[PDB]
């Protein structure tokens, strides 16, 4: 509350630890449905149905000009990327069982990193 906090933990390095997660991401084999936006002209039903797209080239750009506030405004957007993923595909298809993947992959460097 006012003139109470808890001890000051350094964020210093996040900008630069949330961006080698990212490159991590980005060169992940399975990381090809969410490289760029889905293609809203191209794509029947993801317009109308998948209300906030996202996808790491987004990201990369959000990320690179200060657009996230705080690490967890980050994972938000991370994890939009599967939801949005897991709301559009089956989880039998290569798409499907890609996000289940990298989700994983995510989480766990997430963990790591900052828990």
């Amino acid at each position: 509350s006012m003139s109470v906090k808890k001890p000051k933990r350094d964020d210093s390095k996040d900008l630069a630890l949330c961006s080698m997660i990212l490159t991590e991401m980005e060169t992940h084999e399975d990381a090809w449905p969410f490289l760029l936006p889905v293609n809203l002209k191209l794509v029947p039903g993801y317009k109308k149905v998948i209300k906030k797209p996202m996808d790491f080239s987004t990201i990369r750009e959000k990320l690179s000009s200060g657009q996230y506030p705080n690490l967890e405004t980050f994972a938000l957007d991370v994890r939009l990327v599967f939801d949005n993923c897991e709301t559009f595909n089956e989880d039998d298809s290569d798409i499907g069982r890609a996000g289940h993947n990298m989700r994983k992959y995510f989480e766990k460097k997430w963990t790591d990193t900052f828990k």
